């Protein structure tokens, strides 16, 4: 698990056992946004609501934005995801199976839109945290019509 800004946003892949859950309470995470698709979280848990609830029982809010391994979200899973993150500032941890691609993506975007910052520059600050982070040409496309429609994105947002 990884801060991109120190306490307020960070990253990680899927946890395993409800240890590293802890962990991340323990580390100063509030809310987890849970970036893959059902079968996902199927294939490690067993079972995609019960590590949902088992969020909530360890005391994390949780919010389930499937998205497509190596993918991006639509623009509605978008505006979802940047009003979920900035109705709660501290604590934000977004999570996808490596902490890397949609992860990164996701992060990067959320640094284009709050700190002004070209697609480059924020790959490179989520990049000195997550090494890799944001894998596909989709991905690289999405950050860049992000960043071109900048204005429109926190016209809708707030």
């Amino acid at each position: 698990m990884y801060w991109v800004r120190r306490k307020t946003i960070g990253g990680s892949g899927l946890p395993y056992t409800e240890n590293e859950i802890l962990e991340w309470r323990k580390e100063g995470v509030k809310r987890v946004l849970v970036l893959p698709e059902d079968w996902e979280i199927e294939e490690s848990w067993g079972d995609k609501d019960y590590y949902l609830s088992i969020l909530k029982k360890n005391g994390l809010q949780p919010l389930h934005i499937p998205i497509p391994d190596g993918g991006v979200p639509s623009d509605s899973q978008f505006l979802t995801i940047m009003k979920w993150l900035l109705s709660e500032k501290e604590g934000n941890l977004v999570h996808s199976v490596g902490g890397i691609g949609r992860t990164g993506t996701i992060l990067a975007s959320y640094l284009i839109l709050t700190e002004g910052l070209e697609v480059e520059s924020a790959i490179d600050e989520v990049r000195l945290v997550r090494p890799g982070a944001v894998q596909t040409y989709e991905q690289e496309m999405f950050l860049l019509r992000v960043e071109g429609m900048r204005k429109s994105w926190l016209k809708n947002i707030y």
